[PDB]
């Protein structure tokens, strides 16, 4: 029975998001006792997922968004498939089932996201009515539609209170942290690679919008205080982006234990070589660039973009450094949630 009542945003809030993301089709609605940033077509299937049907091989790879998802699955794909990388080859969208990626969209304004590019005729109509067609069947549908002889692995940036409680106690799942304010400028660049924020908005809108829980999914401290909270279930593996880049190897061996699987030094730092950030970034397996012919991602925009750790110095000005450094602080207090960087 889904406990969750949903409310649309107050003229304030409203305001601050229509003045970034006016321009995108599809509005949001606060969720649950905490408001989560939902887009609006979730609630078609916000109780079937709540109540989705789980698998003892079910797999799954959440976190905030942009805090490190694609390697992590690439990572998990890999070790739980002998390290088939001929295998490997294949679309990550098509090994992975994004379970709330079609939220999204909204049907009912179909003749309204093609108006958010620049020139709405250079488009790939086939691929991309195709594109909007996968997106208009909730997330739950996809996973109950894998045959029962097909492991399922699933992505998924939904915080653990709107998924299926007690659900680790049949899957495992491992979450992804990253520092707040890298995953603020990812999820800039991000939200302009998709045509989602309005043009003559900056980084500091976006900034405003992101600390104050007013942008996807949201509260930010409140999406990861969930999963930090059941970091020691044996079925939970809690990580943080940081620690991939200062050890990825004895990243890769955490993630092989939890899986169950054992991996020799070798098949080890051949992991590791293949996600270095160049050649996985050209991989175009992983980075997203099919849809480019399509037409919906904008120029001077990629998935797989920078890589690093601690860019968000270059972004935020020194009001804005110290408004962030106070965010952290009171989210931080009484708790021992840290992040490795900090
Ligand atoms: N092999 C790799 N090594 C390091 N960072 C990687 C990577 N593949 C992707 N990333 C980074 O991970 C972030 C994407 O997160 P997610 O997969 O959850 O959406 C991006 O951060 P940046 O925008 O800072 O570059 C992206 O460039
Ligand atoms: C279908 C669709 C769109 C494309 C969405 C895509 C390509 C999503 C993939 C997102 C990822 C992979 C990041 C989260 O992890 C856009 C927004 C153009 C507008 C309308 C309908
Ligand atoms: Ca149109
Ligand atoms: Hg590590
Ligand atoms: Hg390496
Ligand atoms: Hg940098």
């Amino acid at each position: 029975p889904f406990p969750y009542e949903f409310r649309e945003l107050n003229p304030e809030e409203d305001k601050l998001v229509k003045a970034n993301l006016g321009a995108f089709p599809t509005t949001y609605v606060k969720l649950g006792p905490k408001g989560y940033m939902v887009y609006r077509p979730y609630l078609k299937d916000a109780a079937n997922i709540y109540n989705m049907p789980l698998r003892p091989t079910d797999v799954f790879v959440a976190s905030y968004q942009r805090s490190g998802t694609t390697m992590t699955q690439e990572l998990v794909w890999l070790i739980e498939n002998d390290l088939n990388f001929e295998a490997a080859k294949t679309y990550m969208s098509l090994r992975y089932i994004y379970l709330d990626g079609f939220m999204i969209y909204d049907p009912e304004k179909q003749e309204e996201y093609n108006d958010i590019l620049p020139n709405p005729e250079n488009l790939d109509m086939e691929r991309y009515l195709g594109l909007l067609e996968y997106s208009s069947r909730p997330g739950s549908s996809l996973l109950a539609a894998v045959p029962p002889t097909e492991k399922r692995f699933v992505k998924t940036h939904l915080p653990l209170s709107l998924m299926p409680p007690n659900m680790l106690d049949t899957v495992k799942m491992v979450y992804l942290a990253r520092d707040p304010r890298d995953v603020a400028v990812s999820s800039f660049h991000h939200a302009r690679l998709l045509y989602l924020l309005n043009k003559q908005s900056n980084f500091k809108d976006f900034w405003e919008m992101f600390h104050r829980g007013l942008y996807t999914l949201t509260p930010y401290f409140e999406h990861v205080k969930e999963a930090w909270a059941k970091r020691h279930d044996p079925n939970m593996l809690f990580l943080f982006y940081e620690d991939y880049l200062k050890d990825l190897p004895g990243c890769i061996a955490r993630i092989a234990d939890f899986l169950g699987k054992k991996l020799s030094e070798e098949q080890i730092q051949r992991l590791c070589e293949h996600l270095n950030f160049e050649k996985f970034k050209n991989n175009g397996a992983v980075n997203m660039e099919d849809y480019r012919e399509i037409g919906i991602l904008a120029d001077g925009e990629h998935f797989i973009r920078k890589g690093k750790a601690g860019c968000w110095r270059d972004y935020f000005d020194e009001e804005m450094t110290k408004q962030a450094e106070k965010w952290i602080k009171d989210n931080l207090k009484d708790t021992d949630l840290r992040y490795p960087n900090m």
